[PDB]
DNA sequence: CGGGCTTCGGCCAGAGGTCGAGGGTAATAAGAGAATTTATACCTTTATCGTCCCATAG
């Protein structure tokens, strides 16, 4: 699927830094990955007295 | 052969992390009427304490 899509076929490839813009020398993974948001909110956990 | 004497088995007590966070649920039916006490309400009587006139001591 990965080599169908013109993507990596290891599914890794060299990001480039966000501040100093240069590349990272080794290649780190990246894709999409569904992330869930709990109903443990900060908002009802700060608490002061 | 009864008797101290050790040991064992059944029975009960106590103790089991902390800190959050949220939610919910928490408990009813004799009337009559007689009687006794108690808080209330008005009123009078005595003392009390605020109040000022008056003689006097310096």
């Amino acid at each position: 699927m990965l080599k169908l899509a013109d993507l990596p076929e290891s599914g890794q490839m060299r990001l480039f830094d966000g501040r100093t813009g240069n590349q990272f020398e080794r290649p780190t993974t990246v894709g999409y990955m569904y992330m869930l948001k709990l109903n443990h909110l900060v908002d009802d956990k700060m608490h002061a007295r």
